[PDB]
């Protein structure tokens, strides 16, 4: 981006009352661009974190942002300033908008409906090379709670580019001298990704959550060894597609996992 150094309030008055969210390191805060009227929503990111400058850190958001500028599904970026202390993305304003976790079970219709958009934006992400790593409700914004709107996803603070066939080539080396625990492996990839579309599909149609587990071993145990049923009541009035659809994203191995591709074209959702 352009980064501008003129003071950001010459240009912007900030709303008044509680700020929109906050995030470790973060805080959005909905403003209005003084000659013009127009609402946005300016995330203050600190520079420094734990000490260091972490600089490198906003600017991979903004190349993010930039990147899926033509993705409707993605938050817009409009300008950026820089303070000795903050960097300030001014982003596009949802006038009505909401996170998806205040909104609240849907409807199965509307979770088609929203999950095709989700996945469009994912599917355009995984083709730039991009993984969110951080899809969930908090970062999944509604442009209008009602009736429902559009998605837009908001946040790229875990986000990574990624390599292709160099994954498990270059990087694993010869394979005559590869340690076993290496050979079962799995490392992030776009996969992980669509773990967290499966999760999310299951909570929108449901209402629950399906790894919650008493503590977070539990939690994590479930993630780790459950075998969803998907016999629960809340199941009945759900389609034989919508559950298919969800046991083909909550598969434990990475490779068997479906694609945002395949999802897209899977009958649930068509
Ligand atoms: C990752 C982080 C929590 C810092 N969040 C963001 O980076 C963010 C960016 C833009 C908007 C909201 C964001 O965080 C969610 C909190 O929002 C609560 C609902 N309020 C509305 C209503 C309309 N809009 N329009 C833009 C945003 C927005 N939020």
């Amino acid at each position: 981006s352009m980064v501008r150094t003129e003071p950001f309030q010459d240009g912007y008055s900030l709303c008044p009352g509680r700020e929109l969210g906050r995030g470790k390191f973060a805080v959005v805060r909905k403003c209005i661009k003084k000659d013009s009227g127009k609402e946005f929503a300016a995330k203050f990111m600190r520079k420094r974190r734990k000490g260091q400058d972490c600089r490198m850190e906003i600017i991979h958001e903004i190349a993010v942002l930039e990147l899926a500028q033509d993705n409707p599904w993605v938050i817009n970026l409009h300008e950026v300033y820089e303070t000795a202390s903050e960097m300030i993305l001014v982003l596009e304003y949802a006038a009505g908008g909401e996170i998806f976790d205040q909104c609240v079970a849907f409807k199965e219709k509307d979770v088609q409906r929203l999950m095709r958009q989700i996945l469009e934006g994912v599917h355009f992400l995984h083709t730039r090379d991009v993984v969110h790593l951080d899809l969930k409700p908090q970062n999944i914004l509604l442009t209008s709670e009602s009736p429902l709107g559009d998605i837009k996803i908001v946040d790229f603070g875990l986000s990574r580019i990624l390599k292709n066939s160099e994954e498990l080539r270059e990087i694993m080396g010869t394979p005559e001298y590869v340690a076993p625990e290496i050979l079962s492996y799995d490392p992030i990839s776009m996969a992980t990704d669509m773990w967290s579309i499966g999760v999310l599909t299951y909570v929108m149609l449901t209402g629950i959550s399906p790894f919650l587990g008493n503590d977070k071993q539990e939690t994590f145990l479930n993630i780790s060894q459950m075998n969803l049923s998907y016999s629960e009541e809340e199941f009945d009035v759900l389609s034989e597609s919508a559950v298919d659809f969800i046991r083909t994203l909550l598969v434990k191995k990475p490779e068997d996992r479906a694609t945002a591709e395949e999802c897209l074209k899977h009958p649930w959702l068509t």
